[PDB]
DNA sequence: ATTATGACGCT
DNA sequence: AGCGTCAT
């Protein structure tokens, strides 16, 4: 009753960048604009793995994942932009700098968690209250909202999806009351009137698009965010929640999407989000665990607590190569000549990042898969990081490593490896 | 032979 | 500390 916490504390944005690395490459080449384009790296092996996709050519059913000689197959004018190649690998280095213009433009409105290279929460509840003491209780005008859904709506009482849009938005805000400053509806109208302005900023100062979502946790503003991509933002309030997870299937929400959400589905025996409800906080519990359980008992109501972290820069700094099938190293000098290529670009990335961003990584995990092993990593050692030294750290991953060798004879590798991973980690400020 | 990462939980 | 899960 008056005692129940509804979540509705907060206002909460998720912003995504659509399709980034394909906007990052039609930004540089305006010949790939407006057309079904994709990103892929590598050429050899069936053209390259696609790994980013425009809105035309996912038309065609062009996906994430896809080798590119499948992808012309379904789109035979799929133009395609390959990720650059250093030292023998992929190197990422144009995308993360793009993130980084994005990620400085979104940290002017508000402190934002950085949650992967091309989306980042933002916790807008302090904004929010400022923006409400500007308005004094002025109503807010549709033209503030001009790419905004409202969840749920319209409903009741017409055929394009922009009059759609239009006759949602009007029903919510004709049943706004922008008296009432503490109204938890007219605080996410107002987080959303500021990412209007927020995205409208990135684009303007980029020529990047993007889509978010607007709710009270970053679960449901992720959600949100996906629900009408591209260029689009959507609001998911409170009150929709019950008819919006009464056809969620369970794994489209962050963290549900593999065993966990699977082992939900058969234990329970139920299919959306919303059927979770009828169990009591134990039960979920006694079958998830403490922590899954509670957090399962207040996701399915709309509520989540994880805080939006004031985050803007990665954690760990990473370089990794596989070495699939026959391309596996099974000689010492391979495996070192990789390590080394792999330890060169870690220390470029690793001096760039202490110049901008004051800041020393001081351990270094090497990771490596064994030919065999099913298992993302087959093992994970580390060791300090003393030095930004390409040599001296692909030397000591070499020391960290050298004892996986099964071979006697010291000049092969066995069983050969088929990945290699190193992660700078734990950074102190400098 | 979806690849290159990045986050975080468990013990 | 090392491993597993989730994500994409
Ligand atoms: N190296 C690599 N990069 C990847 C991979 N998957 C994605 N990326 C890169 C390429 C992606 O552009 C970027 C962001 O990932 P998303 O947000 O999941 N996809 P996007 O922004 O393209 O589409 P949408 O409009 O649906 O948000 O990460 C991968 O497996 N490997
Ligand atoms: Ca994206
Ligand atoms: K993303």
């Amino acid at each position: 009753g008056p005692h129940m916490a509804t979540g509705q504390d907060r206002v909460v944005a998720l912003v995504d960048m659509d399709c980034f690395f394909v906007q990052v490459e039609q930004r540089q080449n305006p010949h790939l604009r407006n057309k079904p384009c994709a990103v892929v790296q590598y050429k050899s092996w069936k053209g390259g793995g696609i790994i980013a996709v425009s809105y035309e050519a996912r038309a065609f059913g062009v996906t994430r994942s896809m080798w590119a000689d499948d992808a012309k197959k379904l789109c035979p004018d799929l133009l395609l932009a390959q990720v650059r190649e250093s030292r023998g690998k992929a190197n990422l280095t144009k995308y993360r700098e793009a993130s980084v213009e994005v990620m400085e433009i979104m940290s002017r409105f508000a402190v934002i968690e950085r949650a992967s290279i091309d989306e980042a929460y933002v916790d807008l509840t302090s904004a929010v209250q400022e923006r409400l003491q500007k308005l004094q209780g002025q109503p807010i005008s549709a033209d503030l909202l001009p790419s905004t859904y409202i969840e749920g709506l319209p409903q009741g009482p017409t055929v394009q999806k922009e009059g759609m849009r239009k006759q949602g938005l009007f029903q919510w805000l004709d049943s706004l009351q922008i008296d009432n400053l503490t109204s938890p509806d007219l605080q996410l109208t107002v987080g959303a009137v500021i990412v209007e302005e927020m995205r409208a900023a990135i684009e303007r100062e980029t020529g990047f698009q993007c889509s978010a979502g607007i709710s009270h946790n970053k679960v449901l503003a992720k959600l949100a965010c996906g629900l009408n991509k591209p260029n689009r933002q959507t609001l998911v309030s409170h009150g929709s929640v019950p008819q919006l997870f009464s056809q969620m299937p369970i794994r489209k929400i962050r963290s549900l999407g593999g065993k966990l959400g699977a082992s939900v589905i058969e234990i329970l025996g139920i299919e959306y989000m919303g059927e979770l409800t009828q169990f009591t906080e134990s039960q979920l519990q006694s079958h998830f665990g403490e922590k899954n359980g509670s957090w399962l008992y207040a996701m399915c109501r709309g509520i989540e607590h994880d805080p939006v972290k004031p985050r803007q820069l990665p954690k760990t700094i990473g370089c990794s190569k596989n070495f699939p099938g026959k391309t596996a190293l099974a000689t010492r000098e391979q495996v070192q000549w990789w390590l080394l290529q792999l330890a060169q670009e870690l220390e470029e990335r690793l001096t760039k990042d202490r110049n901008d961003n004051d800041r020393v990584a001081t351990q270094l995990v090497v990771s490596i898969r064994v030919q065999g092993d099913k298992r993302l990593s087959s093992l994970r050692r580390c060791c300090a990081l003393t030095r930004y030294d390409a040599h001296k750290m692909s030397h000591d991953a070499f020391t960290v490593i050298k004892n996986c060798n099964t071979s006697g004879i010291q000049t092969e590798w066995s069983p050969p490896l088929t990945m290699l991973f190193l992660c700078a980690t734990k950074f102190s400020a400098s």
